[PDB]
């Protein structure tokens, strides 16, 4: 399940091509990303690093995730957070994002492992 879990978690936060940064970017890119299908995910981050700088926080030691398992992994990468206005409904969203190379929790599963959590 770890693959199907790998998909999901490049589909909704990997993008390394771009920077992004902007309220713009999130609103194209929430969509495009399918995360806008039903309703407006209410925050989502992208990770602006390349597939295997991010496989490769999965090697780093092990730290705990917020469900108590340790099988979470920290990294400082570029970001861009994107957090629902509220002003209105799917397909529709409108998001304000936010720009920074930050700390973020990832969660890390099988054998090689893969990133199938965004922990923080």
């Amino acid at each position: 399940m770890q693959d199907g879990m790998y998909q999901r978690f490049l589909r909704q936060h990997v993008h390394p091509e771009e920077t992004g940064g902007s309220d713009r970017y999130c609103n194209l890119m929430m969509q495009r990303r399918k995360m806008t299908l039903y309703h407006c995910k209410r925050f989502n981050t992208f990770i602006h690093e390349d597939i295997w700088n991010i496989r490769s926080i999965c090697s780093t030691t092990n730290i705990q995730c917020k469900n108590g398992k340790m099988n979470c992994h920290e990294g400082v990468v570029k970001v861009t957070d994107c957090r629902d206005t509220g002003s209105s409904r799917a397909p529709n969203c409108r998001y304000r994002a936010i720009a920074s190379t930050r700390r973020v929790v990832i969660a890390c599963e099988g054998n090689p492992q893969v990133p199938v959590h965004f922990d923080g």
